[PDB]
């Protein structure tokens, strides 16, 4: 034993869905109201999950990005992925298929640890129903979690659930 177990997590999804707001809530317990588009940013946090001390390396990605050899190179470092859409943006939900295919391509595998995240659950303008998201997640064999980066609903659960999926795959 040389130190804690390390887990490399990557947050993906369409522009504006709340990838950065979810990550900053986890790290800083702060809600970011401004929309500052991301290119690529990295964060770290030590936490305890199921009685195991873990070091989380979190990579926050761009939601507006053409094909990039450089995008593939950082995505291939990930061990697990949060696939994020916004519950008031039907196009972001339809884009989940594209993110899943991109991940399978870069990892060259059919069985990659992933969690489906439906964010902005605090807003009144829901267009994607809970049952539709749950059916999509069941079709992939992965968990679904509803979140709000503003209220903090589900934020810790999303990241911890992804770590649990990585552990099941390793073992
Ligand atoms: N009401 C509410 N607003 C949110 C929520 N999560 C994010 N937002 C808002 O949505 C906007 C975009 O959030 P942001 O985290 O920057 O999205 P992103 O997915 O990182 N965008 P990009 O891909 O361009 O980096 C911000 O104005 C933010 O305050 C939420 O759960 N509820
Ligand atoms: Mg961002």
């Amino acid at each position: 034993f040389q130190g804690m177990t390390e887990y490399k997590l990557v947050v993906v999804g369409a522009g504006g869905v709340g990838k950065s707001a979810l990550t900053i809530q986890l790290i800083q317990n702060h809600f970011v109201d401004e929309y500052d588009p991301t290119i690529e940013d990295s964060y770290r946090k030590q936490v305890v999950i199921d009685g195991e001390t873990c070091l989380l390396d979190i990579l926050d990605t761009a939601g507006h990005e053409e094909y990039s050899a450089m995008r593939d190179q950082y995505m291939r470092t990930g061990e697990g992925f949060l696939c994020v859409f916004a519950i008031n943006n039907t196009k972001s939900f339809e884009d989940i298929h594209h993110y899943r295919e991109q991940i399978k391509r870069v990892k060259d595998s059919e069985d990659v640890p992933m969690v489906l995240v439906g964010n902005k659950c605090d807003l009144p303008s829901r267009t994607v129903d809970t049952k539709q998201a749950q059916d999509l997640a069941r079709s992939y064999g992965i968990p679904f979690i509803e979140t709000s980066a503003k209220t903090r609903q589900g934020v810790d659960d999303a990241f911890y659930t992804l770590v649990r999926e990585i552990r099941k795959h390793k073992e």
